[PDB]
This record gives C-alpha cells, sequence and structure tokens, in this order.
C-alpha cells in the first residue's frame, strides 16, 4: 500500500517512498539540462523535464523487491510559477517552460506598475508585482507564439503549472487539476474568495478554458497506470508546514535552488506593507489555511556556480574540509540576483554582482561569497517575515543538501542569533505527497497518531567572542 | 501500433520503441555502477539492472507521447547465466546476482571434476563445469544461507535469472515463466529432455519446489500494466534472431561487453570436441532451436576500463583515435582476463597481465593492444567454430556497441582473412525481443517482412597488412 508522488525540479530529476515510522530504505539521481536562450530567462525543456520526470518516476515506484496490488494513488508537486503550455491531443509543448527565476517578465509588469495594479494585486493575491509569478509569462507565450489566444478559446493548448502537466500526461489526459497553494501563486488567482480572479485575467487576456480545476489539497481526483489520484500543496507551504505547522505563525528556511521562508499565520490572511508575500498554507484535515511567504531566486542556484562551468573541483559532497583555516573574511562580496533580486528589494532589473577588488587573494574567498547572501536574503525575508507577524519565535527548522554540514548551520548559524535545530534529515519542502493526501481513502484518519522519535541529530555551538552582528548589515543595501 | 523492444544489458540497458517495420523512433541509454571487491570476483548490483528500461519505456514513450493503448507487445532480452533465485511471495535478497564474469563459484567447480560430472553434463545441458554458469553458483547458495534447503519444501524458493526475474511478476505475482534459451544457460535444465534436470539438482542439494515454469520464446504469459508480455530470449539468442539467421550456418559476432560468436546448427545437438559450447537458439515460429556458441568474457568493459579506473581515454570513441598513432603495438599484448579468461581456453583464476613491457612503450601502445585483444579473443573461437561444424565462413557479420569503432574492424578483417559485414542498427540486441514479441500477438505474423532491414552499411575487405597475420596471432598465445 503506496502513498508516493512527483515533483519536478528545478535543477534535477529524482524520486523516493514511506512505510512504520521514521526507518530509511532507499534513493537517487539524475539532471536535467539548465537552457539557456538569453537575457534574464532561463528556460527548461517541457519534453526534457517530463522524459527526465517518468524515468525517475518509474524507478523509485521500486527501490529493494516488489509490485501493484500494493500501490493505491497519484499526488503531485512542480517548480515555481513555471508555466507550461501544451497541445490537448499530442501533448507536445508549444514552447519550453520558462523559469520563476527568468527576468523577461518584467516589461509586462513594469506596465503593471503604471496602471496602479500594485494595490490590488497585494490584497486580492496578497503577492507582488514581479516576473517571478505565471501570470507574467503566460502573457509572454501567448504574444509570441502564432495560434496562441484564438486556440485557447477553443480549448486546444491548455495552461498549467508544470503540476498539471504532471497530473495530466499521466491520466493520458483525464483530469486536468491544481490546488489551492499552486493556484494562489500563479497571480491570476483570488486568495480570500478560494477561486480563479476574473480582475486580473482580463487585463492579461487569458481565458477560462486554459486554467486547471482547483480543487482541494486532500481529495481524489483520478486513475492511472501507477493507480487513485490524491493531492498536492505549496513547496514553501511544506517546510513550513513539513516541520509541522496546523497551528498560527509557524516558520522554517528550505537550502534548495532558491532558499524560502513561510509563515502559517492562522486562518487569517496577514497584509505585508512592506515587500513580503502572502500565500496559502495548510491545516490538519483537507481544508484551506494562510501562509506568508517572502521568497529568493538563489541559493542552489548558488549550487549551480562554482563547479561545472569555471571548473575548479571534481565531486558533489566534500566541501566542509576546504573549511577550517583563516578567520576575519577578507572583504568579499555576492548579491545573487542571477535573475533578479528577490527579497523585499524584489528589482527585476538588479543582477548578480559586487565591486571592491584589491591585490593580493588566490583561488580560494569568493567561494565563501558563492557561498554568501541567502541568509542575508533569507534575513532579508526573515527580517521581513517575523516583522510581519509580530513575533520572536525560537528555533530555525532547517532544510536543504547544502547543510550536510557541521558548517552550514555553523554559518547558517553567525548573525541571525538565538538557535537553529539543524535537521538530521534536510529534505523537508519535499515533505509533500504522503499525508495530507493520505487521509481521505481511509487508511488512517487524521494526523495525530506517533510522538516520541523526533531527535535532531546534529547540533554545533557558539563559543568565545560577543559583540559582533550590526554594522555588516548596514552597507548591504549599498550593494543592493 | 508500437511495441517495447527491451534489452537488459551488463554495463548499460535499453528499451526502445517499434513502429511498423525497422525503424527506432525513440531510444535513451543509461549506465550502473560495475564494483569490485575482490580479485576476479566482479558482480552487478541485482539492486540495479531494470530502469534503464523503464526509464526508456516510460521515458522513451514520452520522448513521442505513447500511453499503452498503442503497445502491442513486450518482449524481454537480457544478460544470460546470472541467476537470481526468491522466496515467491515477498520482495528482497540477502545480497545481489553474480554477473556471468564472476570467480568465487569455483571451489565446488572443483569438487564437479573430482567427482565425475563432466561427461554427465556435456551431454545432458551441453555445456561445460566452470564459474560462468548459473549452477555452479545456485550450490553456494542453498549451503551459503541460514534458510534455503527446508524452506523451499514449505513452497517458498523460486528460482530463475534475469529473464525470468522480470517475466515472473509481470503478472499478479502468479506467472512463473522462463525461455528455452536462458534456461540452457543455467545448468540445471536438460537439453534433449526440455524439462529441468532432477540429475545435476538432487547432487547441489536444490529442490524442484524452485525452477521456473520453462515455456517458449514466442507465446502470451499474460497482461502488463505496459500491455501483452509475449517475448522472451537473452541477450544474444536474440541478436542473434535480430541479424536474421535461423537457417543452418548462420553466424553473427556481438560486441558489448564481452564477444559472443553463436552459430546456427539445425534442430539436432551438435557436440564440440573443441571447447566450445552447446545451447538453445531460435526458429521462426515460436518452437526450439540448437546452436554453438563461442564465449568470452571481457571486450567491451576493456575500453570502459581504460575509461573509469585508469582515467585514459575519457570516452569510449576516444580508444579508435588513440590507436591509429602508433601503427603497432610495438611487442606489447594486453591479456583482459580481469575475470578468468573463458573462450576455447577457460579456466576460473586466471588473471589480467600486460606482456612485453617497455619505458619507450606510451599510452598509445597500451589503448591499441586493448582492442586487438577484442580482436584477437574472436579468433581463438572462430578457427575452433570452423573445426566443429566443419563450414568455414566466407563473409563475418557482426554487431554491438565497440562495432562502432573503425579500426577495431578493420583489424578484424585483417587479422582474420575474412571480410567483416556492418549493419545499419548496431544494437540489433533489443531487435531480436521485438520480433518476438509481435509474432506472439500478430503484429507481424512471420519473418518475411522484416528481411528488407538487414541492409550493411560498411565493408571491410582485408587489405595489406593481412599478410603479417600468423606473426601478430602466434605473440598472443604465448601470452596466454
Amino acid at each position: 500500500n503506496y502513498v508516493m508522488a512527483i515533483d519536478q525540479g528545478t535543477t534535477s530529476s529524482r524520486a523516493i517512498i514511506f512505510d512504520r515510522n521514521g526507518k530509511k530504505i532507499g534513493s537517487s539521481q539524475k539532471e536535467f539540462p539548465q537552457y539557456f536562450p538569453k537575457s534574464g530567462w532561463v528556460e527548461h525543456n517541457a519534453n526534457e523535464i517530463w522524459n527526465s520526470v517518468q524515468s525517475v518516476i518509474a524507478g523509485a515506484f521500486i527501490e529493494s523487491g516488489i509490485r501493484p496490488e500494493a500501490i493505491a494513488g497519484i499526488g503531485i508537486t512542480n517548480q515555481r510559477e513555471t508555466t507550461v503550455v501544451w497541445d490537448k491531443t499530442t501533448g507536445q509543448p508549444i514552447a519550453n517552460a520558462i523559469v520563476w527565476q527568468s527576468r523577461q517578465s518584467s516589461p509586462i509588469a513594469d506596465q503593471l506598475k503604471v496602471d496602479g495594479h500594485t494595490e490590488m494585486i497585494h490584497e486580492k493575491t496578497g503577492l507582488v508585482i514581479d516576473a517571478y509569478f505565471s501570470a507574467t509569462k503566460v502573457r509572454w507565450l501567448l504574444d509570441n507564439i502564432e495560434g496562441a489566444q484564438e486556440k485557447a478559446d477553443n480549448g486546444e493548448l491548455l495552461f498549467g503549472t508544470i503540476d498539471s502537466w504532471l497530473v495530466w500526461k499521466l491520466t493520458d489526459g483525464q483530469v486536468h487539476v491544481t490546488d489551492y497553494s499552486n493556484a494562489s501563486r500563479t497571480m491570476l488567482y483570488n486568495i480570500h474568495k478560494l477561486e480563479w480572479d476574473q480582475e486580473i485575467l482580463d487585463l492579461l487576456n487569458i481565458p477560462s478554458s486554459m486554467l486547471p480545476e482547483v480543487k482541494s489539497n486532500s481529495e481524489v481526483y483520478g486513475h492511472t497506470r501507477s493507480v487513485p489520484i490524491a493531492g498536492m500543496a505549496g513547496d514553501q507551504q511544506a517546510a513550513l508546514f513539513g516541520q509541522m505547522a496546523f497551528e498560527k505563525g509557524m516558520i522554517k528556511n528550505t537550502y534548495g535552488t532558491g532558499a524560502f521562508i513561510v509563515m502559517n499565520t492562522g486562518e487569517e490572511p496577514q497584509l505585508s506593507d512592506n515587500d513580503l508575500l502572502t500565500t496559502i498554507g495548510y491545516g490538519i484535515n483537507g481544508k484551506v489555511y494562510y501562509a506568508l511567504e517572502g521568497s529568493i531566486f538563489v541559493a542552489g542556484s548558488a549550487i549551480q556556480w562554482l563547479r561545472d562551468g569555471l571548473r575548479m573541483i571534481e565531486t558533489s559532497p566534500q566541501s566542509e574540509e576546504l573549511a577550517a583555516k583563516a578567520k576575519g573574511d577578507n572583504e568579499v562580496y555576492v548579491v545573487p540576483a542571477f535573475t533578479g533580486l528577490g527579497a523585499p528589494y524584489w528589482d527585476s532589473e538588479a543582477r548578480g554582482a559586487v565591486f571592491g577588488l584589491t591585490r593580493g587573494t588566490t583561488k580560494e574567498d569568493f567561494v565563501r561569497a558563492t557561498l554568501q547572501a541567502v541568509a542575508y536574503q533569507s534575513k532579508d525575508v526573515i527580517d521581513t517575515m517575523k516583522k510581519d507577524s509580530g513575533i520572536d519565535i525560537p528555533l530555525l527548522k532547517v532544510d536543504g543538501g547544502a547543510a550536510k554540514n557541521d558548517l552550514l548551520m555553523q554559518f547558517q548559524a553567525d548573525i541571525l542569533d538565538i538557535d537553529v535545530q539543524r535537521a538530521a534529515n534536510l529534505e523537508t519542502t519535499a515533505l509533500g505527497a504522503a499525508y495530507l493526501a493520505g487521509l481521505a481513502v481511509g487508511f488512517w484518519k487524521d494526523l495525530d497518531e506517533l510522538k516520541s522519535m523526533a531527535e535532531e541529530g546534529q547540533m554545533f555551538t557558539p563559543e568565545m567572542p560577543a559583540e559582533e552582528r550590526d554594522n555588516l548589515y548596514e552597507g548591504w543595501k549599498q550593494a543592493v
């Protein structure tokens, strides 16, 4: 009896599986190309997204010995606001999946700042005008291609952030679906009414025939060859809900292709006046809830910066190792605004660079800068998160492959101040295709049965000088 | 409609989509680690050999967009002798599967030569006592595990190679199926009676509650949540059928991981006196046939040994390049006997050594002697094939992964004094399983429709360096 998944990575395409509690048993890997067309924009081939996905979902479906009168339904997940527009008959893309990182969706976002849509999108969707969301990217795919717009009203090409491309191309094409936290981020949805916003949908000229069905986070959707379809619900509303949310004001910190923070702030929408996002979190049974997320584009897109291209070294894991020999960190920097800054700033124009260059360095320190800025950008939205709620909360319930360390939670631990809970296992964002969507088939009924084991097996303490954290923040707003 | 060809390899597997009449529309090939712990015992992880098939059935049916309503048949090809025994109603081993290369099935192979089973196995199974076959392994199995003997008489233990492992489960845990081709490779089978040999079984303490229900190569064994299973064979008995042989005297040569030369010798069991094998081949409908087989072990894994563990050529095609710079070997002969040295000689403790070493011998004379060693091993079984049947080979037909090498196929022509015929579709191992899948469903009905696809691309005629063929062959037999 299984409750598995999918999830379309921005870097890789991978896979896994569970049973009776806590025990480890099967893993992965496989990387697909980060295609590059032009300036601002990062692209992914929609075919090599789906080639890679069922290359690994047909894999972890099986990792140590058995098969099917076991399996029992299909959940889903995908990548940030990535618009895939495909045909209904063939299932072939008309264009590649324009990544969340992409900034060619800025000319169109500047036109929305001149009209007066800033106070309308922020009070109905809870977000902010920036080339990060799907709405600004679907217009792009519909203004450049020949047919698209009046193939859309006939019902040929369907919009759907990758999750819907994963539900659809699985079930032959039977169930075209979404959820409450994927849709709340497409910038075409209303966070309060729980349906698709028609007021935004006009201005951008996008139809209602293209849009997927927004169902419950926890509900049976369809059937196919794998067996019953089940659920999906926001990755940052996943490490948020991953180290246990359900109640008010709960937070975390992701450490992947972008390091993001979110806050499960009650069944009440908290409005941000100083550029933070308000999206949809999740409760205990199958009902809606709210969340305060910031957002950053580079962290693991940073675990996409020193190695391959400007080759320097030779194997993935080790890097906690060249770290033990030079304390004072020689006047170095980084603004990882590769494809837009993200953080409070936003500023879809600001790019990944920093000045101050002078004679006495080798092949060494900006490994520190490539390893410096998203707990400054996470900080920029964490010191925009707790302020957005008025809290003083305890421990960081961190997650992400960079903290394969006695040193990320030792450097991701130096100024934020208070102390963290290093998740001795760090993929809690991807905690999202085996509980919520496991409650409706009547096999456990509810999220209240196993507590006396969570020993966060890794923690590294503070030790000698204690008067230094302030001025080394005061000047980051001059590079940014 | 389409047909799924399933190739199961030794270093890299495959699963090509097959339309109507000879076209390969979607293929993907990936690898798995060739782990090595001790002197001559290489073992694949059994825990690693399906997916480069449903990472290519799923992953390739996606390169086009084909879901099960269009596939007419699923046909499996596999690496032989790699045994797999099992509990009947659950999921995992205590280890993993031995490659047809491993040499620790030799202690008991010594005990069998002391008893007097040499004239009993050579006349009933047609093989020879070596650590190459399944039976020699399946002794140090039931004598080497916590259960297995009385656990067998309880109805659990079920024997079967990789062919039987991809297909036993291809039903709701029901059908227990093998083919005539891979069954003869187990050394637990009778080649004349067409049933399982109780005369070998007993001696090794192996029950009857084990062994699978041996069926045909082309028959419907069940259904799959892919659509029917209708084709079964090994990577060498199907590549024999894929090269359009069946008829008396038609031979081939596959350069995958090892150079295997199989010859069709009618419906008559030809006895070998020049140290070859007598296995089961394939006919035209779905019946039994007999064949003579050469052997040995390392050929394509020798080019891979220079790539992974020695870091000499960086990529596999590059061995062709670093071979045309030296003109000769400069008295250097490499014996690829890393895991015994099969062929006409085959024993089990022989290791890989380099003969005729000099300091003036650059990295170019070593890389060439590794490719010529592939061509020298092919000679050892061709002159042996001529002495057993009595038919001299005019034109030698080839296929495989190391057949794309123009220098290996030119040297194979010069040292053999015989013409080398290379096909357009070199990866002919998957094609034999595709024709095996379609003949039981009713996709082609017979073979007279696939006669136009045996088109030869290039022809290698013996040039002038073919006069010094015996001077370079006698230096090889002194190194062996």
